[PDB]
């Protein structure tokens, strides 16, 4: 199956949370401003654009915005805007249909309650392209694979703690919301160690299947660019994934890498059963 269209041959009734899913950090930080360029080795995180991640197969997002509507990382502006991204998206699941995408939409400026309602005009304007149920609705559940066909699953993440609601539905849910596990240490890990969380949470993920995990592979360090990390993990994540497809052990989570390759990514992919 292509990696362009891997999803649409998984059955329908599969549950989102039984998958393991190819994603990105910081998605959009493979481009930017003359700041971007000046940091580059520290900020960036990927080298692949958006359409040709999710081309490779890439079905969870990481996009990072400000109330200006602007893509950023930071202080640094990513020469892109949440419009060109959501067309970009967009157009994706207009020319693949069965496709679903994971979109973890954060606030750079966590400090301002104008950002849940200047978004808002945005996301209306694709209300079809998005994963939504009524307000009243506190089921969290985890949905099915017929449900959010060729839709984006939002997770929002911003200073009101809550999912974006706008006018009578609910738009995807909350980022850390009790129905989602995070491992997100980031913060200078030692390789080691950032291994063993990365191996523990997908074991604990192949055991569950009620709770969405975001296993983060990447990490930064003030020694350790985003770039010295995935070369030394990315490799050893592979092949721990590559063993436990053949002892049957499906379901990882989302694993979610910075400089990923197609070939790792296509792993991760086979990892589930067609
Ligand atoms: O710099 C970090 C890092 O990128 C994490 O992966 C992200 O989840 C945090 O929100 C962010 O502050």
């Amino acid at each position: 199956v292509t990696t362009k269209q891997w999803m649409s041959a998984l059955p329908d009734t599969t549950n989102l949370a039984a998958l393991s899913i190819p994603g990105t950090h910081d998605t959009m930080s493979y481009n930017g401003d003359i700041t971007w360029t000046l940091t580059k080795p520290l900020a960036q995180t990927q080298t692949m654009s958006l359409y040709q991640q999710l081309e490779a197969g890439i079905r969870y997002i990481d996009i990072r915005a400000k109330d200006n509507l602007n893509i950023y990382h930071g202080p640094i502006f990513l020469n892109a805007s949440l419009s060109g991204v959501l067309e970009t998206i967009t157009q994706f699941l207009k020319k693949n249909p069965k496709e679903t995408i994971i979109m973890r939409l954060k606030d750079e400026q966590n400090s301002n309650d104008s950002f849940d309602y200047r978004i808002q005009p945005l996301i209306n304007i694709y209300k079809d392209y998005f994963y939504t149920t009524p307000r009243t609705d506190t089921s969290n559940k985890i949905p099915t694979l017929k449900d959010v066909r060729g839709k984006i699953l939002l997770l929002s993440e911003n200073h009101t703690k809550k999912p974006l609601v706008i006018n009578s539905r609910k738009f995807g849910m909350q980022f850390g919301a009790p129905n989602q596990v995070i491992q997100d240490d980031y913060n200078g890990p030692s390789v080691k160690t950032k291994f063993k969380e990365i191996v523990q949470t997908a074991y604990q993920a192949s055991k569950a299947d009620n709770k969405l995990f975001l296993n983060h592979i990447s990490a930064t360090s003030l020694t350790f660019t985003p770039r010295q990390y995935a070369a030394a993990l990315n490799n050893k994540v592979e092949q721990f994934v590559l063993n436990l497809t053949s002892e049957k052990v499906r379901g990882l989570g989302i694993l979610i890498m910075d400089f990923p390759e197609k070939q790792t990514i296509k792993n991760i992919i086979k990892n589930n059963k067609f």
